[PDB]
């Protein structure tokens, strides 16, 4: 019979973007509570943070993300009927047609386009900016993964777009890039049902335009369009990560000669690369009917928001969460609320991110030539990046200089 600590008064979202990923954290602290209560985008909203209440948020049986996120995400970032918005058996069903694709050979495919497009950044010469180069690597890579024909003249343009997408006046310059991207997909989609375009097996266009729902039917153009574009785009934002991974390579120069060691392994770099910097603020879902945690009471149809950075930074959790340790994952497993960048619970019955597996194994490539491969030098630059501002970037870019084979 507890009372949810309430902040007082009547918008709180100025206050959100203030603090960005720190407003969660800055709270429960405050209030020495893993819950609370705020307002904002008009409504009440319960905000939660660490293990169990990571363990409640993805218990299916009391949230909902039936329109649980924000129209304006669905407009700019996350595409409409996508995943996202789904329920139940349908979600579980569309759930495999996205992991169907995350076998080890289909992700050994995109490793090799990765790989293959990495190995052109010698062509630019002496002075790069990374998160430039990341970007179009990833979108040269994932598009041909995708068996989405993307010219060469038009890269610039595209990737572009799935930059003003996964950043986001500008509000609408993200909504104008949506709209181009799905019509371009929309339209090889189209020529494929038709027989005018013929991508190979065990791509997502392929596979997604030919998908048969529950019912045995196929998906609607702009449907098909949309879940082709949840892998485009945050394919091409692991370029984020891949700034973080070689920042803290520079960042933490004792970690890297224990990855070039074999001390730590890549996969332990990348965990604590994940853990460390933040990127994915919080997760949404809404409550389905009246319950109560932890003798609090959560109210049908309340909004509410997990705390992903938070939680990864929980000092309950996570031994000295402020050091870059990367050994404090060898050997320990994680269990699926207590380490939660790219979403909590089991992927394939639950929200969780897609794309895991490709997150790591594309950031654990990039380790392998930001150190074996390729020699380069840092110069002086504002490496720093923000707490407040979503999502987070080192500020230069990530400019690197006398980049030569090793
Ligand atoms: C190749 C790269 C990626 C792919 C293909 C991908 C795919 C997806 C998909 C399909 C979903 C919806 C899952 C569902 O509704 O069941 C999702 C959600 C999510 N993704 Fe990823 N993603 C990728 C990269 C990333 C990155 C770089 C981040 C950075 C933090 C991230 C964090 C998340 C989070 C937090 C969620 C929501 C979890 C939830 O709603 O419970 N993902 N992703
Ligand atoms: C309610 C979610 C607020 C997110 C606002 C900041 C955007 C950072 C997330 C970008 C991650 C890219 C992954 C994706 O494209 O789906």
């Amino acid at each position: 019979g507890k009372v949810i600590p309430k902040q007082e008064g009547l918008d709180h979202s100025v206050d959100f973007l203030r603090e960005g990923y720190l407003f969660v954290a800055n709270r429960r602290k405050s209030f020495q509570s893993n819950i609370f209560e705020s307002r904002l985008l008009g409504e009440r909203v319960i905000c939660l943070g660490g293990e169990e209440a990571a363990e409640v948020f993805y218990d299916a049986n009391k949230f909902t993300r039936q329109d649980a996120a924000p129209k304006r995400l669905l407009k700019t970032l996350f595409g409409e009927g996508g995943v996202q918005t789904l329920d139940g058996s349908e979600h579980t069903h569309r759930k495999q047609m996205f992991m169907s694709l995350m076998t080890k050979e289909n992700i050994d495919r995109l490793l090799r386009l990765t790989y293959r497009e990495w190995n052109q950044i010698e062509r630019m010469g002496e002075e790069i900016v990374l998160y430039d180069i990341a970007q179009e690597v990833l979108m040269k890579a994932v598009c041909e993964w995708s068996g989405v024909p993307l010219a060469k003249e038009e890269v610039g343009k595209r990737t572009e777009e799935m930059r003003l997408l996964f950043e986001s006046p500008t509000y609408l310059q993200g909504r104008k890039a949506r709209s181009s991207a799905e019509v371009w997909i929309r339209q090889m989609v189209k020529e494929v049902r038709s027989n005018r375009l013929l991508p190979n097996e065990h791509t997502a266009l392929y596979e997604f335009s030919w998908h048969r729902d529950e019912s045995g039917e196929l998906l609607p153009e702009e449907v098909v369009a949309v879940e082709v574009l949840n892998i485009l785009r945050p394919t091409v934002a692991i370029s984020v990560y891949v700034l973080f991974t070689v920042l803290a390579l520079h960042q933490f120069p004792d970690v890297k000669e224990q990855v070039e060691r074999g001390e730590v392994s890549k996969t332990e770099f990348v965990q604590e690369v994940r853990r460390f910097y933040p990127f994915f603020p919080v997760a949404a879902a809404r409550v389905k009917t009246d319950f109560e945690w932890d003798g609090y009471a959560f109210p049908e149809g309340t909004l509410t928001l997990l705390d992903l950075y938070g939680t990864n930074h929980d000092v309950s959790i996570w031994t000295e969460p402020d050091r870059f340790d990367p050994s404090r994952f060898k050997d320990w497993k994680e269990s699926p609320f207590n380490f939660i960048p790219q979403g909590g619970g089991d992927v394939d019955f639950g929200h969780r991110c897609a794309g895991e597996h490709v997150t790591i194994a594309i950031l654990a490539q990039v380790i392998e030539l930001f150190t074996k491969e390729y020699a380069y030098t840092v110069p002086p630059q504002d490496l720093s990046y923000s707490f407040v501002d979503m999502p987070s970037l080192p500020k230069s870019k990530l400019r690197l200089t006398h980049l030569t084979r090793n």
